[PDB]
């Protein structure tokens, strides 16, 4: 799981998800069953080449959130922006 | 506060801080007293133009972490990268 904001513009819904350290290509934006918007991203490690960790507090692995819009609300136009670790998806 | 990793390369220390949604220009990287590395960033809101929030779980405001290297360890060469909401500072 990961923090999300959701806004309602006149003709669109906007989902804002935190994803520090997720490379695009590890981001999934997906519609399940035409109603559910599925947002997903995995943070990975930069692989002891004489490099030792002194402190490790950033957990890695997958961030994921599902969002259901009303039934009979068809997703036909989807938008995705990755910027500064925040993913903004705009769905009709 | 915000998650940080710290690695030790042969000739350098590396600090990796999560900062989703912080624009460079709102990032501060600073040496206090030649020994202490001070990393700072503030997340802000994109300002009802017919736009209404339905869900708001991303907290905003300042992220900040201090890191003290040993005394008599002089910071003369500092490095800062912002990428995908992660700030990597490399300090001699």
């Amino acid at each position: 799981s990961t923090p999300a904001d959701v806004k309602e513009h006149p003709n669109s819904y906007v989902f804002m998800v935190d994803m520090p350290g997720v490379k695009s290509g590890d981001i999934k934006v997906q519609v399940e069953d035409e109603n559910v918007l599925l947002i997903s991203g995995e943070r990975k490690r930069e692989e002891k080449e004489g490099v030792k960790y002194l402190k490790m507090e950033r957990r890695i692995g997958k961030l994921m959130r599902k969002f259901v819009l009303p039934e009979n609300a068809n997703i036909e136009a989807i938008s995705a922006i990755s910027q500064d670790g925040v993913l903004t998806v705009t769905v009709n």
